């Protein structure tokens, strides 16, 4: 299959530097959080990953709910709260952890759990990290 | 032990919003024009490209300063990530990743060896190994 969309982002200076997409849409400074000896003035790779994952997955949730043909939902009926952490692995190394809190409005609990299970096969983030990060997921309805 | 943890809330998918719990990261999201959107705002692929390129560059700095053959400052490292989204063969989507990594003031062979070492260190490269075959080109400027 051919690539549906591609984008480029330039990062200079590591976790204390800057990032800027080539189209200028995304441009912001980075800072080490206080937990890693920084100020926390600005975002960080974990925050950026958390945001992109939560947004991909929520969109895939909408996409799966609508392909199942049962529920009437609008986009804002889906909320994903991602928790992204960085832990120590091996000797001195670092690994990521991900937990997803998925809240669906106007859907039964069993259907929401089945929907969320389905979207893990859809969102490219989940497919990207399967087996390396053991993603945990809790499904809420409201 | 968990050394740092962050939370981001996303409402409405690729046309909605994101907001970190501490308020530091708050952005609108839009579908790109290639997918029929207006492209007013960022998207999950840009966010991933930005996070990945920032980790790898930071891990490149650490690896270079761990072999201790070159004295290098932060802005001597630049990572240009190319992230695409493609449909897989099984009713889902997959990411593609390419990294153009530019290291100032060091030889080509040392830069290639440093980048190879970094791929074992950056959590994002470890996060996707076996699912995404990352391609990498090393430049020395």
């Amino acid at each position: 299959m051919s690539t549906l969309y591609s984008t480029q982002v330039k990062a200079v200076g590591g976790r204390s530097g800057t990032i800027r997409s080539e189209d200028g849409i995304l441009e912001l400074k980075l800072a080490l959080p206080k937990e890693l000896g920084g100020k926390g003035d600005a975002t960080n790779p974990e925050q950026l990953f958390a945001a992109g994952y939560a947004a991909c997955f929520g969109n895939a949730v909408i996409h799966v709910t609508r392909s199942n043909k049962e529920y009437k939902i609008r986009d804002n009926d889906v909320e994903v709260l991602s928790t992204v952490g960085i832990v120590a692995n091996g000797n001195g190394g670092f690994a990521l952890t991900v937990h997803l809190d998925v809240t669906l409005s106007g859907i039964s609990q069993a259907d929401a759990e089945k929907i969320v299970e389905q979207t893990h096969q859809v969102c490219p983030y989940s497919n990207a990290i399967r087996g390396n990060i053991q993603v945990s997921t809790t499904v809420y309805t409201k």
